[PDB]
């Protein structure tokens, strides 16, 4: 832990650097849809200033959606129970 500052600045930075991973992939899979509302989900929050606490909290920032906003809780939640090494 070199950085950490408790000034002005983001307080997720996790679920963001994450969606984007992950639309990564896709883009590699050949999915030009998935990708496009992917990063485009991932726009909303390049913008959102506070954190996240809700799936509704987060649907209503424009760029997203419903499916998207369960989505990122569904990140949030490790995947299902407890959390695995790829």
């Amino acid at each position: 832990a070199q950085p950490s500052s408790q000034k002005a600045t983001n307080h997720n930075l996790h679920i963001t650097e994450k969606l984007e991973v992950l639309a990564k992939a896709y883009s590699v899979q050949g999915d030009k849809w998935r990708a496009l509302g992917y990063a485009k989900a991932i726009n909303a929050l390049k913008s959102f200033h506070k954190p996240v606490t809700s799936y509704q909290e987060a649907c209503s920032i424009p760029g997203i959606g419903k499916r998207m906003a369960e989505k990122i809780i569904e990140i949030l939640e490790s995947g299902h129970l407890r959390k695995l090494d790829h």
